[PDB]
């Protein structure tokens, strides 16, 4: 993850600042985040074969990273219903920053890091 997260910032010539602005991201401050940090996730996503979504390997990450079966199918249910509405986004890079936002706002009321 932080592997995956290394090869993206050497392979898209990212700053330090993009580990402030996933950290910004997961507190829900949204305000200072740039298509780039949308190019990082996509090519995170891909590294870790998420990618449209792909629903088992997501539901595979989200019990990788301690999410119980149950909670597991809430999050990837969530993460598509986030995809259908911003489906027609153009910039894949864009895309991926909204359903990211979209996933982590909605994911409130589940007990998951």
């Amino acid at each position: 993850f932080i592997k995956v997260l290394e090869e993206c910032k050497k392979e898209l010539n990212l700053s330090e600042s993009i580990i402030n602005d996933l950290y910004n991201y997961w507190k829900e401050d949204y305000s200072l985040l740039n298509r780039d940090v949308g190019c990082a996730i996509v090519c995170m996503s891909k590294k870790l074969e998420l990618i449209k979504i792909h629903h088992g390997n997501a539901e595979d990450l989200a019990k990788k990273h301690g999410a119980d079966s149950e909670v597991a199918a809430k999050l990837v249910a969530i993460l598509h219903e986030c995809e259908k509405t911003h489906d027609a986004i153009e910039d894949q890079c864009m895309k991926a920053l909204e359903i990211a936002k979209c996933f982590r706002t909605n994911i409130h009321e589940l007990n998951w890091a």
